[PDB]
């Protein structure tokens, strides 16, 4: 019950203790690792909120304190009388980095400490919430030298007043099905595209344009914005050695922002709480380019590389993704736009890992996330072993909301 | 219960009824999953019931379920674990036993090819160099000239555990390290310490780059003995790369044989310690792994050196590009020299057609998607966005210590 990951590549050895606090589950069992499935009131808040204030209180080193219990009393009235409660602003910047800090899919962490946290609670209309997204995207943006930062609505009441960002990311490019049976932009988004469409978007139709932002606030039907386009820093994609590159008119956002996901601090939820960093490298130039599913331009630029494509074993898909991830990393690097390369990342998670054993008692990772998707075993994290659990405060997943608003 | 598992390049979703069977245990439990851990002498008691299940796998198989020769055999392994406290299997089921582990290793990417393994029975083996024939015969058979067969050879099974056989190699054909007063290795550093021990049983070693290891071998828990392998059994490649004429003057070849030989065969709750089995490699498992691990070769600085790379920057991503070429390298070689080899595409894309297979004839195919995705362009090949189930089945394939830390020495 005390477990041990050894690095097979270094034959370091570390203890975790911290899997011991794991409250959530993991869906695997005795019998079955599900380690490679993408996704599987009064009473029960209190010990939500003191297993959290707990916490909070010891990272202080105020445990036990006057101070402490004070709160733990306040808070209990406060359930107990209107059967929620409210952070402390302090609370909420603490409870946002730990969020971050148990992120166990994201190989970013290192940084966990440096968030910029922007309390939207009291935020009250969609409009309020475009707002104080702008505001976001912004400050993170910062020129290009991008710099963390999460945007906290108000929490969930009695979930038919839920705050939700509809977009997935808050920067994203739109999906079109031609007459033609393929598909123009970004596949992946087809479906919220439609939505948009829907709602009243009047859309470009071109392979790039900038989805509009569908706020709901309050539970309301959700509205739609779109962000200054003066505010989305884009670049364009081209290859320090090949010239013709530029010509496949590529770009991509600098803006890496998740606006789906739900944020539960101290046994409550935060259902819109867009967060953003900046992108690793592979992110957009291996799954965003090259997976089947999205832009899928490997067998184009492969030709432009006049590789033999004939047969597999010739290694011309792996010619031609090294050179796009190339072209990525480099085209943000002469923009000046923050990027981080998969080697260079991977490199300072496992320091970042090696701290969280030594002060923390473990980090939970999942290997599946971890690895990059590309180059796997010439990053340390492969060598890694790694154990997956969950602790609290989290990011959690949630329905998207066109399967479960009524309107 | 049914379990589902999506592709997310294809939206295809499968069901597993199969993981219905799994006795053996994974290490996850529902507050941890222990899914990238590494890792994670038995009584009549335990046994009959262990045979049983064996035994109603295999005359299901043959569609003989509740025959009377079904229940003849039943009837004649539970006298035998009485009276002797063991039993014996016929060859068919040795046969059935053998595909069936392989069929069952989720780790394994080759499974596609389950069905297609000689069998080579050495059962009746008694000393060690009883087990070097054996062994010999097998490389011999298995490399065919360069068109390489699968093949598994099963010395005798574990009795009182007193009395084990053990190749102490791990794999069959592997290169000699050879630590260095300087803190270099000189070889393979991932065998210098069993490099150690041969030179201590006796082995005089070159001490070249590529040195054959000899066989270690223990019969009947006797202390092992040396045997150096025909070389001129021993197939092996140079690698050049097609277009970098530099290329072979790196000095580089690998042996075309991978054949694993330290894992434990377990039939209806028998076990044979010594069952060497081989394939043909995977190309990323050379010019990946044992090339360009930090821990191996590691060749990756000089390769890139003489691309002449910009290595200064390591988002000049040098690294993946001289990975692409050593590896285009290794596969271009075996193809030139007529040595079976299949790159990851080929691999990954097979699997998923067996894969899917198995779920319609089987009901679900056990796989661990951190060994079967590939250690380079993962993302690109179609077994990155399959969802797997990891489950253990048996018959199988498992671990064992390392002999020499369990060994009794004779002396
Ligand atoms: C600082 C720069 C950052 C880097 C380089 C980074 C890197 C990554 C990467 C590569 C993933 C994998 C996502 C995928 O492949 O689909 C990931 C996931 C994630 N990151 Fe980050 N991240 C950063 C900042 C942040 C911040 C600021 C937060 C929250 C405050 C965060 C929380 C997460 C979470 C929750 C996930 C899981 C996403 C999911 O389940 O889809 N990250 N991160
Ligand atoms: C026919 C060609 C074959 C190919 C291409 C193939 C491919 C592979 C690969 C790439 C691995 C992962 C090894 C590693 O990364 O350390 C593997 C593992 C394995 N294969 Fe195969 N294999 C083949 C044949 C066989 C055969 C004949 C058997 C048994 C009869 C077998 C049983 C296994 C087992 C048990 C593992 C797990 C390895 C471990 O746990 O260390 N394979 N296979
Ligand atoms: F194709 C998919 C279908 C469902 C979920 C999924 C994973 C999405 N994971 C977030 C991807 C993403 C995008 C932008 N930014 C981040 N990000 C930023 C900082 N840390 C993570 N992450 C993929
Ligand atoms: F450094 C390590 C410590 C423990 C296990 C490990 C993986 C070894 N896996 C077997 C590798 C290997 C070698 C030759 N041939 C095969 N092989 C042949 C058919 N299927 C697999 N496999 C590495
Ligand atoms: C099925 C498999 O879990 C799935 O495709 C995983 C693989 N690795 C991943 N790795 C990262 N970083 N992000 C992902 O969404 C995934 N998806
Ligand atoms: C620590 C981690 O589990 C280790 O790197 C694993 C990852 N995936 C692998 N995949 C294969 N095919 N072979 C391996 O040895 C490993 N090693
Ligand atoms: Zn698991």
């Amino acid at each position: 019950r005390f477990l041990k990951v050894k690095n097979w590549e270094t034959d370091v050895v570390l203890t975790d203790t911290l899997h011991l606090k794991s409250t959530l589950e993991t869906g695997c069992t005795e019998h079955i690792c599900m380690g490679s499935i993408m996704l599987p009131t009064k009473d029960q808040l209190f010990p939500l909120a003191k297993e959290f204030l707990d916490q909070y209180y010891s990272s202080i080193k105020r445990f036990g304190s006057k101070a402490h219990m004070d709160r733990l009393e306040e808070v209990n009235k406060e359930i107990e009388s209107t059967s929620t409660y409210q952070l402390k602003d302090t609370e909420l910047i603490y409870g946002a980095k730990h969020a971050w800090r148990n992120a166990s899919r994201c190989v970013g962490r290192i940084q966990w400490s440096k968030l910029q946290v922007f309390d939207a609670r009291d935020c009250t209309t969609a409009h309020g919430m475009f707002n104080y997204i702008c505001n976001h995207v912004k400050y993170a943006t910062n020129k290009g030298n991008l710099r963390s930062a999460i945007t906290i609505f108000p929490q969930r009441t009695d979930g038919k007043h839920d705050f939700r960002v509809w977009n997935s990311q808050l920067i994203r490019y739109a999906g079109y099905k031609q007459p033609d049976g393929s598909t123009l932009g970004d596949p992946a988004n087809v479906q919220f595209t439609e939505i948009c469409i829907q709602q009243g978007w009047k859309a470009p139709r071109g392979r790039f344009d900038v989805l509009p932002l569908l706020l709901q606030a309050n539970g309301n039907d959700p509205e739609l914005f779109q962000i200054p386009p003066e505010l989305v820093l884009e670049v364009p994609i081209r290859h320090p050695k090949f010239d013709w590159f530029k010509d496949l008119g590529l770009k991509w956002y600098g803006l890496p922002a998740v606006s789906n996901m739900l944020l539960e601090i101290g046994g409550l939820e935060f259902s819109a709480c867009p967060f953003s960093g900046w992108y690793m490298g592979t992110e957009i130039g291996v799954r965003d380019y090259c997976d089947n599913s999205r832009y899928n331009i490997l067998e184009e630029v492969a030709k432009k590389m006049d590789l033999d494509m004939r047969k597999t074993s010739s290694l011309w898909k792996d010619q031609a993704l090294v050179e796009i991830n190339i072209a990525v990393l480099y085209s943000f690097q002469s923009d000046k736009v923050t990027i981080v390369d998969h080697h260079s990342a991977t490199e300072s998670f496992i320091k970042h890992m090696e701290n969280e054993y030594r002060c923390r008692g473990g980090c939970p990772a999942d290997w599946v996330w971890i690895v990059p998707p590309m180059s796997g075993s010439i990053t340390p994290v492969f060598h890694q072993e790694m154990l997956n659990y969950r602790l609290t405060p989290s990011f959690e997943y949630q329905p998207d909301p066109w399967n479960t608003h009524v309107w």
